[PDB]
């Protein structure tokens, strides 16, 4: 039994982050990783993720501000620039509801803010970003400081930094249970045994298999998307990332979205999706790997007729897990366990969220809860939901 002041589980990019703040604060930290270190099985896939600056929410308004200069310091720390202001392209249908948003209203939002943007017909849409065919009362806005990071830049930075830190990074090892008591945290996974001064659930959709054990469940759902693969068609103009906001028909919500051109990258694949109802998986074994069919034809047939920039045809079809709160109020879990059970701040948990973004922030945090049981960021909003009735005591 080897004994760490912290072990994470999960070598995502939040379990990475984590740990390497965590070694170059000078402590002694693990990272348990059940597959390979960049494996594209869970959260994180593919090679971009964006980030807006717009948003109805004011508390993602304020970790996009804190999260920041965050990036620059990783940035500056790995040499490689890894968000590139791109634009963040939002049009269609200006009133439509959807579990993006809806257009008019984060717009009053920018307003009120103070958050630039340009408004945009459709004429001035099909123009500046090759969309063809579209409707002609279709408008949006284009929100120009909004982003697209460098996910694999990121992953390297980030497993880079935590190994040269000091930090043990084993792949290929599942943790199994976790039992935390007065004095620490005692993990088994299927290849040996670690004592852990507090632990660090970074484990994507796994958390509740962890937690279930001890009395805990989250309240997150688990969600399998659907992504594609376009090789680009015709030579950028402006490539921003963009969602298109429509009506419903009867058999889809009609929405879809691409993650616009990536800088670092030499220009020929793009990659999109439906943003469709999907029902939450059980449980994350039950993702199958494979996107939905109908929803790649969907998808693929709405860009043949409204986006000819991009070859229609995919070259690669492939899926994500999302994991986020089942109430939509709530964005993210991310504190401790010590409302959920007894010792339960000897286990950090990262448990739900749209989070590539955050990736810096989120490690900072996780690392000060695992060493000083507080930070100095603000998580009040973000503490962990309990999917149970409150029945202890405290
Ligand atoms: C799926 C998805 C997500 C997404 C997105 C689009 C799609 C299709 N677009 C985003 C965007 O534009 N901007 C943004 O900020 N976020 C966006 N997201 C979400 C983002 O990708 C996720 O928030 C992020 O990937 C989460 O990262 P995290 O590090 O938390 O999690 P992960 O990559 O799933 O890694 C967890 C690791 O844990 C390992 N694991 C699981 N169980 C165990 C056990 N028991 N023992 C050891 N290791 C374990 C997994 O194997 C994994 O590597
Ligand atoms: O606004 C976002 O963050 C978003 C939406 C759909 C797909 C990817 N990113």
């Amino acid at each position: 039994t080897e004994s760490y002041d912290v072990v994470v589980v999960g070598g995502g990019p939040v379990g990475l982050a984590t740990a390497w703040q965590v070694a170059e604060r000078g402590h002694r930290v693990l990272v348990l990783e059940r597959h390979t270190f960049f494996n594209e099985n869970g959260g994180t896939s593919g090679a971009e993720r964006h980030w807006r600056l717009q948003y109805t929410q004011e508390d993602l308004f304020r970790l996009t501000l804190e999260t920041l200069p965050l990036w620059r310091a990783l940035e500056s720390r790995c040499e490689r620039r890894l968000i590139h202001e791109i634009g963040s392209l939002w049009f269609g249908d200006t009133d439509v509801v959807t579990n993006e948003g809806q257009i008019s209203g984060t717009a009053a939002m920018m307003d009120k803010l103070s958050v630039r943007y340009e408004w945009l017909k459709a004429t001035d849409i099909e123009r500046r970003f090759g969309f063809r065919g579209l409707p002609r009362d279709y408008e949006g806005f284009l929100q120009p400081d909004g982003g697209t990071i460098d996910v694999r830049g990121t992953l390297a930075a980030l497993f880079t930094l935590a190994q040269a830190a000091g930090a043990t990074l084993r792949a290929g090892e599942t943790v199994t249970e976790l039992v935390p008591d007065a004095d620490g945290v005692s993990v088994t996974t299927d290849r040996g045994t670690y004592r852990a001064g507090k632990v660090v659930l970074a484990c994507g959709p796994y958390t509740n298999d962890l937690l279930e054990p001890l009395g805990a469940r989250l309240a997150y759902s688990v969600y399998e998307m659907a992504i594609a693969a376009y090789r680009q068609a015709t030579p950028v103009t402006e490539a921003p990332f963009w969602f298109a906001f429509q009506q419903p028909t009867p058999q889809d919500t009609n929405l879809f979205f691409g993650f616009g051109h990536n800088p670092w990258a030499p220009g020929e694949f793009v990659r999109c999706g439906p943003d469709f109802e999907v029902d939450p998986l059980d449980h994350p074994s039950a993702a199958t790997g494979v996107a939905d069919r109908r929803q790649m034809d969907r998808l693929s047939g709405w860009l043949r007729d409204h986006l000819p920039t991009v070859d229609p045809d995919p070259v690669r079809t492939s899926t994500c897990l999302a994991v986020l709160p089942t109430d939509p109020e709530r964005q993210f879990f991310l504190g401790t366990a010590r409302d959920l059970m007894t010792h339960g701040e000897k286990l950090v948990v990262y448990g739900a969220g749209w989070a590539f973004k955050f990736v810096p922030l989120f490690g900072r945090i996780c690392a000060d809860l695992a060493v000083e049981d507080s930070t100095a960021y603000d998580i009040s909003r973000l503490a962990p939901q309990s999917a149970l009735l409150e029945h202890h005591h405290h």
